[PDB]
């Protein structure tokens, strides 16, 4: 079998890995350089969580994603995951809290709800309002994202994959014996095509009318004056639903400081129009929010970063076959929370491309729930 994978962000790289491991001939095509920072996959760390507030239907998928991250780590010898536990902060009726409890109960997962007093005792680095609660889980942690991105490409190449960078795909069409893919430089042919185009999905897949909106979001890295009180042993990954917005962060790590980002809002843009400049007022806002809930974390700003999310209307992913051409499958619309699922999305895409179907429980992420 031959497959072409369009886009070598995390999802395309995972898909090239899952196909090559099956003995499938795979050629990946990516418009920019390897492990570039213009899409959604870049950075040294991402959060993985198991008691999943967005919907309990993700729990069996993230559980398989954990198993596949472990297999990837074993085969490549790269260190990919650090389980730290995770804490979610919010009012008792915040979706972060409600949804994680629902997911955990439904899947039998260990978790602990703490009131503000108990949370301050357990995690004194957090400064919470008296009416907030914390929900703690054990299996959450840090994916070393760039290590994972490189791992997939190394192990795919070990299994025969070819990966091409600096090649922009203009389109594709069935040719009677598979698909022909048109690039800015020539044509390539395969039995099947997988599209994992990230924020560029409505360009390449324009004629499908996917309901996707690209958002610019910001991350800051700060240096505490007392780093040791921010280290993983005392500060798990965290997420917070607060009056200033939804935010997330990581414990202090060497050469990263404390990383803090904002999940909600963020400007609607396209990858062409996105503002890469991060303004002084943007920096001051982020450090102002971080200092309210984690006082002493931002003695110095180390770095600021822009990145892109691709949102669906319901914030659930889209993975499905092309509605006209069964030789083509695609995943898009990861809505700011897909990186942790990349290993299992590569599995699912390889199943949809080779077999037309998957035993993974990805039905709820198809086109159907979005139909009129
Ligand atoms: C700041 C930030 C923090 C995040 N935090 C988390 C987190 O903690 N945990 C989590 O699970 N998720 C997180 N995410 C979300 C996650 O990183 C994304 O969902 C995931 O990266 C999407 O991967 P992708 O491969 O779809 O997209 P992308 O990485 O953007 O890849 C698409 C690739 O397709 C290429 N391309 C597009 N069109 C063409 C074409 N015509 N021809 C050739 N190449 C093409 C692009 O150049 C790009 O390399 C975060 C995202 C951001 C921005
Ligand atoms: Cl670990
Ligand atoms: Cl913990
Ligand atoms: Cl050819
Ligand atoms: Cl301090
Ligand atoms: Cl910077
Ligand atoms: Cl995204
Ligand atoms: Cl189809």
């Amino acid at each position: 079998a031959t497959v072409i994978v369009v886009g070598l962000g995390i999802m395309g790289s995972a898909t090239a890995w899952a196909l090559a491991r099956r003995g499938v001939r795979v050629v990946g095509l990516e418009q920019y350089a390897p492990f570039h920072a213009l899409g959604s996959s870049h950075g040294k760390t991402r959060i993985i969580r198991e008691a999943y507030f967005e919907s309990p239907e993700y729990v069996p998928l993230v559980q398989r994603a954990y198993e596949l991250w472990d297999e990837l780590g074993e085969r490549t010898g790269r260190r990919l995951l650090r389980v730290t536990g995770g804490v979610s902060i919010g009012r008792l009726d915040s979706p972060f809290i409600v949804g994680a409890r629902e997911s955990a109960q439904r899947h039998g997962l260990a978790h602990e709800l703490l009131d503000a007093q108990e949370a301050r005792k357990r995690f004194p680095v957090l400064a919470l309002p008296d009416d907030f609660v914390a929900l703690v889980e054990g299996r959450a942690g840090i994916l070393f994202a760039e290590e994972c991105w490189r791992a997939f490409c190394e192990d795919a190449v070990r299994h025969g994959a070819e990966l091409r960078f600096g090649v922009r795909v203009h389109g594709f069409a069935p040719d009677g014996e598979g698909m022909t893919v048109e690039t800015e430089s020539g044509r390539l042919r395969a039995d099947r095509v997988v599209v994992t185009a990230g924020p560029w999905s409505t360009t390449l897949l324009a004629d499908l009318g996917l309901p996707l909106e690209v958002r610019r979001v910001l991350v800051v890295h700060v240096q505490p004056d007392d780093p040791t009180r921010f280290r993983p042993e005392v500060l798990p990954i965290f997420i917070m639903d607060v009056p200033e917005g939804e935010y997330y962060g990581f414990p202090f790590l060497p050469d990263q400081g404390v990383k803090f980002g904002r999940h909600d809002d963020g400007e609607v843009c396209t990858p062409e129009s996105v503002r890469r400049t991060v303004t002084d007022d943007e920096v001051r806002w982020m450090t102002g929010v971080l200092q309210r809930y984690l006082p002493g974390a931002a003695r110095e700003v180390l770095m600021t970063v822009t990145c892109l999310y691709t949102m669906t209307p319901d914030r659930h992913f889209m993975i499905d076959r092309h509605p006209e051409w069964p030789q083509v499958v695609f995943a898009a619309g990861f809505s700011g929370h897909g990186f942790k699922f990349a290993s299992v999305m590569g599995e699912a895409l390889a199943d949809l491309a080779l077999e037309g179907a998957s035993r993974l429980p990805i039905g709820f992420l198809s086109f159907r729930r979005l139909a009129k």
